[PDB]
């Protein structure tokens, strides 16, 4: 029943990512 | 039904992100 | 039924966050 | 530390590119 | 700590490119 | 500390780009 | 430490490019 | 440490190129 | 039935913020 | 019933992440 053009992406060159610590 | 471009994306060329401590 | 142009991104180029610490 | 989360909904109708990042708890950076 | 949270809605009828990012607990950058 | 946070609704009937973005605890950048 | 989590849902009708990276606990980057 | 972990539900009626990662416990990157 | 154009941006060049302590 | 162009991708060119140390 359903006509999509579906596309979808994401942009990431350069993730550079120092979480540390956590407590939950 | 349903017609759709449905085109999503992110920007993100150089994330660099230090959480630290989180508690909760 | 519906027809839409969705086109959504984000800006980030550069983020560089420092949390800290929270308490909730 | 401890945590107690419950009854969590994200319900949407129709979001024409809206941008509903409803995150829960977690580290990310896309 | 510690933490108690419930009974979240989010609920949109219709958001014509409407920015809601209703974001709960957590650490993003994206 | 502690936390005691319950029925929280968003609900939009339309939003011609209206920007409401109605964040609950938590700490984002984009 | 600890964790207690429960009845999480993250139900959605229709998003046209809804972005709703709803992302429970964990360090992803993509 | 320890974890308590339940009740995780992703249900979504209809994504029309909806990006909703949602990722629970674990470090990925793709 | 909808016919919209919907695009929408963040604006965040470089964000850099350091929130410190919340009670709550 | 259904007739979709269901495209999907990731933009990943150069991941480099060091999460460090986490609790739960």
């Amino acid at each position: 029943n359903f006509l999509v053009h579906s596309s979808n992406n994401f942009g990431a060159i350069l993730p550079s990512t120092n979480v540390g610590s956590n407590t939950y």
